[PDB]
């Protein structure tokens, strides 16, 4: 079973092992466009840049880059874009790639200001009388609500596209308290949270792939991934047991590098996939469970 195997790797204390193998067979493509000296300024970091292969085009003849890759699991049957946090020039970049790939939800688990330096720019608007319009890409946001929690608030966004008028109601899933090259507090935080997402049907094939970003879009977002692709499989091949997650995610870093940036990150996936296992198959109270020691009232 999955929790003995868990258990071994803990008593030997093997997680950073398992995790240097995995940076270590991890695949390696090029990154050109990224490269180019006039995206230099797209790219919130140096060495954090989307395959050629994978990455997102932004429909605009001028420039199409932008920092962020698609990742698409042919088993799992789900898609998921990454990107970094936007910055202060590639916010109306970041809400094109959003319209014109059809999502219909948007996940940020980081903060626009961690322990100080700028981690993330503004790129939604705080006020609903204060809607924000971004002129180079053409498109207006306006905030419509918002249910705030203790460590996660859920917004409801109106996208308008102002050259057709068309809108488009977009769902912000901000997880607010998971710190850089942290982990979440407790599976059930977490699992809530995921869970929050895929109730509200942001996930549903009939949309675009839901877009995840977190500082540099590799760390947190890779974790979030991970685990609900993982609970995706073992809950379509019906033998969960066989899902093995270091291989799930050695996949997944085929369409975007570094994603799980610590080995205690890795931990907390397997941790989670485990406990979110529980729904996958039979509990049907756990959930509420999750939800009480969340403590998100
Ligand atoms: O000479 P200097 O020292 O200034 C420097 F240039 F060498 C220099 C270059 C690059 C970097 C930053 C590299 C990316 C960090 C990044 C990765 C992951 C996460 C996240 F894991 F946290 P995530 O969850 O947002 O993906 C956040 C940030 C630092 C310094």
């Amino acid at each position: 079973e999955m929790e003995k195997e868990f258990e071994q790797i803990d008593k030997s204390g093997s997680w950073a092992a398992i995790y240097q193998d995995i940076r270590h067979e991890a695949s390696d493509f090029p990154c050109r466009v990224a490269k180019l000296p006039k995206n230099k300024n797209r790219n919130r970091y140096r060495d954090v840049s989307p395959f050629d292969h994978s990455r997102i085009k932004l429909h605009q003849e001028d420039n199409d880059y932008i920092n962020a890759s698609l990742i698409k699991m042919e088993e799992a049957q789900r898609s998921y874009i990454l990107t970094q946090g936007p910055l202060p020039n590639t916010c109306g970049h970041f809400w094109e790639m959003v319209w014109e790939q059809k999502s219909r939800g948007v996940v940020m688990l980081n903060r626009v200001m961690e322990k100080g330096s700028l981690k993330c720019a503004q790129y939604w608007p705080q006020k609903e009388e204060k809607e924000m319009i971004f002129e180079d890409t053409n498109l207006k946001l306006t905030l419509i609500s918002e249910d705030i929690k203790s460590y996660y608030t859920v917004r409801q966004l109106e996208l308008e596209n102002l050259t057709t008028q068309e809108t488009r109601e977009i769902l912000h899933f901000h997880y607010t308290t998971w710190p850089d090259f942290g982990v979440p507090e407790s599976p059930a935080s977490f699992l809530n949270f995921l869970f929050k997402v895929r109730e509200s049907g942001s996930l549903s094939p009939e949309h675009g792939p839901v877009v995840v970003h977190c500082s540099a879009g590799i760390g947190r977002s890779g974790t979030f991934c991970l685990a609900d692709t993982c609970l995706l499989l073992m809950d379509k091949r019906k033998d969960p047991s066989s899902v093995d997650i270091k291989k799930v995610l050695l996949e997944m870093r085929k369409f975007r590098m570094g994603l799980i940036q610590t080995a205690d990150q890795l931990r907390f996936s397997y941790l989670a996939v485990i406990e979110g296992a529980k729904f996958i198959m039979g509990d049907s109270s756990v959930q509420d469970q999750w939800k009480e020691l969340s403590h998100e009232d």
